[PDB]
């Protein structure tokens, strides 16, 4: 497969594509003005070295920030309302913090903490304006824990890991389905309206497992508490051995690829290098000749549907993280 | 002078020069193998988007890390022994944290905190192998406070700001000298063995004032506490109106340039834009056509004396920070 240098070259061409089309107010070129079009942009563009463009996204995000530290609008996609509302807030917090926008990151992260369930450590799936039952899911919890790690709120991250452990141990039928949501008391939810990954089918949503694996590995790196490494290990084993091959092929596989690349750097296990290399190469092969990623668009377009803009920024970030952990992993272990 | 985009383009030329000459273990191309040649490298190369190179520096740094979280060797320059020992550790902590190397950043920052004076908030000037009297200086304290901000240890940052305020209030002759050091009890040291900037002379050492100004402005951004804004602006006004013109011309002026750029974004005051623009343009003017900066060398060299290599990574960072704060300041204040 492709070398770390080649993975990064792909990321850089996509970052250049994004910045060439960035709007004067800092918004990325989405066909709809929604926060789910650009929430990964600060972090992705900073990793690519495009710090003025990343700071311009920070300016745009700051213009939307409400007194309570949330960005409730503009939001349209239901997954950003009642499935994992905080998924936008978590990447915004990380990107703001690494840019040194410490006021923005403190305000964002302080709002994220108001949606934490103090009994279970999970983070509520639905935002303040969105009626709901207090359920908490694996993605809201893992991204909020990762944002807690970058902002130095390690106790909040450890409690997010506790929730993920309970969600894993509590699965009623893990060989057939991964139920990614718990009720407010931490019992796994099996209702039709709660996200489930059909693990023996090729139907996506694998990031409900892969993002927890990435976050837990980062938490192990931060703390050296082997409980977190063991849970990350168990989730990677689950995806590799009990899940359909689509777990490492679907567009959502990048989180598991990043987790594998980090696990390779920390442990040296070659299967993790293989998983990360395969995923990085797949994403590289799917890139358009112009620089963006889309599963449908094929032309020299000036803007993208919000989901493709999000995917494009996401793959700048994942190819960067995969490449740097693979390159350092080779230095350490090979 | 130069536009924000031009400042960034200069930073990128320098980062490419460094990466092309990076050694297999991750060290940067210094004529002596010393930590003072590469301590700014992780942060500088990450801001330039060269994350594999930055991670390679992190691998080298990790290999030198001692059980107590310090890197006591290799060190040769006395400023990194008894004047501001922790100046190296502070940039290492920031660079490790922004790379997501959370175990490295936790261990480095925890060592830094063992050198904090709990009564004064200052950080001791001399490292563990180096005898001394417990004196604490403005540079050790400011860089340790900035590392605390990046790692989320905000109480430590507030305490460092307390030290800086006391140092500033306690100056006995600010018109003529800035005494950058206090004793273990918190009283300003005026002996000739303690760093003293001759503020009415063109003799350098301005970063003992400019780095506090940058750190205090970042702390204001993080907290909105106007006490920190007011101390930062007092220091900028001091450098602009009471110090020799050399304060904005000497090679040490970059910290003040970054502080001015941030203050412009936060306050809109046009003089801060002018100071930042002037400093960024001067740094760009002094860059070798080959991409590095050097006090004496001009050709196509394969490596550099440690101080020139440090300055080169330093100006990658400062040109980037000046550029993004001026670009965003223009957007905000238009």
């Amino acid at each position: 497969g492709n070398s770390p240098h080649e993975l990064k070259n792909a990321a850089q061409r996509a970052a250049d594509w994004l910045v060439e089309r960035q709007r004067p107010n800092g918004a990325l070129p989405s066909r709809t003005a929604v926060i789910e079009s650009c929430y990964k942009g600060m972090w992705a563009l900073h990793t690519a070295g495009h710090t003025q463009a990343a700071s311009a996204v920070a300016d745009y995000v700051t213009s939307l920030l409400q007194p309570d530290g949330d960005i409730p609008q503009p939001r349209e996609e239901r997954y950003f309302l009642d499935v994992h509302y905080l998924y936008a807030n978590g990447y915004l917090t990380i990107g703001a913090h690494v840019l040194g926008r410490f006021g923005l990151s403190r305000k964002l992260m302080s709002f994220v903490e108001t949606m934490r369930n103090p009994a279970t450590g999970g983070f509520r799936s639905h935002g303040p304006a969105i009626p709901g039952d207090g359920r908490c899911d694996s993605v809201s919890t893992s991204i909020s824990g990762l944002a807690a790690l970058y902002t130095g709120r390690v106790d909040t991250a450890r409690s997010a890991a506790d929730f993920l452990g309970s969600l894993w141990v509590g699965q009623p039928d893990r060989k057939n389905v991964f139920h990614a949501v718990a009720d407010a008391s931490g019992a796994v939810l099996t209702s039709d309206d709660a996200v489930a990954v059909q693990v023996r089918k090729a139907e996506g949503d694998w990031y409900f497992i892969g993002l927890p694996a990435f976050f837990l590995t980062a938490l192990y790196e931060a703390t050296e508490d082997r409980a977190y490494l063991d849970l990350a290990t168990d989730l990677m084993t689950y995806m590799d051995e009990d899940c359909d091959e689509d777990a490492f092929v679907d567009s959502s596989c990048g989180k598991a690829g990043v987790a594998a690349a980090l696990l390779y750097r920390l442990t040296g296990r070659p299967r993790y290098r293989e998983i990360a290399e395969g995923i990085g190469t797949l994403l590289c092969e799917r890139q358009s000749p112009y620089g963006y990623w889309s599963e449908e668009e094929t032309g020299d377009v000036a803007d993208l549907f919000w989901g493709d803009l999000d995917m494009t920024a996401e793959y700048v970030l994942w190819l960067d993280l995969i490449g740097r952990n693979l390159a350092s992993g080779e230095r350490v272990w090979a």
